């Protein structure tokens, strides 16, 4: 495998989103993964609608809205429903919604999707560098977390019990350090212009690799 990748270079990644108050990370997380596979596929970058996920993706996917859900599940709805619409046409309100979707305003479908063996770094590895982006959750609870602002982050008191719902958009090495290269959806404004780079190989530090899932189209 190379021992580096960022999807940035490869145009697969669109721009950091900001959930605001509402906890709609997994729909962030989601949609992340999905639009990668959608610029593999047809070769436009498009960024898709959370808040169709959080309007829609609702107690039929064991997902809460605002108050948390999951990829994997939010993924089978876009299955089920045979459609995720575009976030130009369903823009982010950070609120619970009534379910709005339409299938003209479709950007994007999925077919399935895969979730990575448990805490084996290895395989993620391989899955991000062979297949794009990976839905991932870590533990982002310290206080270390919310101050990041660069190099490799490294927490002592991190745990494998995730709670906050990322993607893994690339890997590599800095100053000797390995990482994995994490777009977060709480803005530019957090850590480096909204990513976070988080120890690699560390005996999956902060849950980075408990419950990974990619969609395919
Ligand atoms: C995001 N803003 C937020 N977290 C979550 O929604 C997490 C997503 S996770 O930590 O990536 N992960 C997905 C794989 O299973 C483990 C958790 N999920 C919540 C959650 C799930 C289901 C639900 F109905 C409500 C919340 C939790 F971590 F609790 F499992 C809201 C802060």
């Amino acid at each position: 495998l190379p021992d580096s990748v960022d999807w940035r270079e490869k145009g697969c990644v669109t721009e950091v989103k900001y959930q605001g108050s509402c906890g709609a990370c997994w729909a962030f997380s989601a949609v992340g993964a999905l639009e990668a596979q959608l610029k593999l596929k047809t070769g436009k970058l498009v960024s898709l609608s959370a808040q169709n996920l959080v309007d829609c993706s609702t107690e039929k996917y064991g997902n809460k809205g605002c108050n948390g859900g999951f990829m994997t599940t939010a993924f089978q709805y876009i299955i089920d429903n045979k459609g995720i619409d575009s976030d130009a046409s369903y823009p982010y309100k950070a609120m619970d919604q009534k379910c709005q979707y339409d299938s003209k305003y479709r950007a994007a479908t999925c077919s399935k999707y895969t979730e990575l063996p448990y805490g084996r770094e290895d395989v993620l590895k391989e899955a991000v560098a062979n297949k794009g982006p990976v839905s991932v959750g870590v533990d982002a609870r310290h206080p270390s977390f919310f101050l990041y602002r660069s190099g490799v982050y490294y927490e002592p008191s991190c745990t494998q019990n995730v709670n906050h719902g990322v993607l893994v958009v690339g890997y590599g090495d800095l100053n000797g350090k390995e990482y994995w290269l994490v777009k977060n959806s709480w803005g530019h404004n957090f850590g480096e212009e909204g990513y976070i780079r988080m120890a690699r190989n560390k005996g999956n530090h902060c849950g980075i690799a408990s419950f990974p899932s990619y969609p395919e189209i």
